[PDB]
């Protein structure tokens, strides 16, 4: 398949039931997620990370993931429109990043995406 | 008129027989052109700029263009850029970036002017400039 998306879309981090506004950035290779209170730990010998979305001020959706300018990288099932893809994401502790999720060129390739710069939120709400 | 291009394409500045590597960047709004020896001057009272492409080290293709504005520092001009078979008047900031990086960075506004769809799985899909 090959789906057309816009400069910005709504994405859902599957499993955490959270809708984030995503900026589709073909100039960046890797994807980025704005996070807060990033804590690295070990679980049964495997490197893991625990964090909240930068938007989750109430700390309602703690996210614990095994580990997949030097940010930890994890794999997240992200839903955009009707397309669900496992995406590699760098957890950044910055917050000046306006868009909570930055989707780079590699993730966009995983999404089979064509970016129309004249469109915004063309996929509607996530419905995977 | 929605044409599909890739992450990188070859672009030509109309009139100039030079291959420029363009990175199609939907994350940036404005377009950028890597330039060298940028000299601002005045012609008939209007601000003009004379410069060479960063690849043109020998100063073989001097470029004189009227200044459109000044960004927030960098000189801004309008250039007829050719990509594949599409010729578009594009606003570009003249930057002194390293010749290492991509000489032409095509932002979202220019991609909109090109009626472009960016396929991140493709590279140089438009072939050589032939406008």
């Amino acid at each position: 398949e090959k789906t057309v998306y816009g400069l910005n879309e709504y994405a859902a981090l599957d499993g955490i039931n959270l809708e984030v506004a995503a900026k589709l950035d073909t100039g960046a290779k890797t994807a980025s997620l704005s996070a807060r209170d990033i804590k690295r730990f070990k679980r049964n010998g495997e490197s893991w990370v625990r964090f909240y979305l930068a938007i989750d001020a109430a700390h309602s959706h703690p996210i614990e993931r095994p580990l997949a300018t030097a940010r930890p990288v994890i794999e997240l099932d992200i839903c955009m429109g009707s397309a669900m893809r496992s995406i590699e994401v760098n957890l950044t502790d910055r917050s000046a990043f306006q868009y909570p999720l930055l989707i780079g060129s590699e993730a966009l390739k995983r999404f089979d995406a064509l970016v129309d710069p004249s469109l915004k939120y063309a996929a509607g709400k996530p419905a995977c």
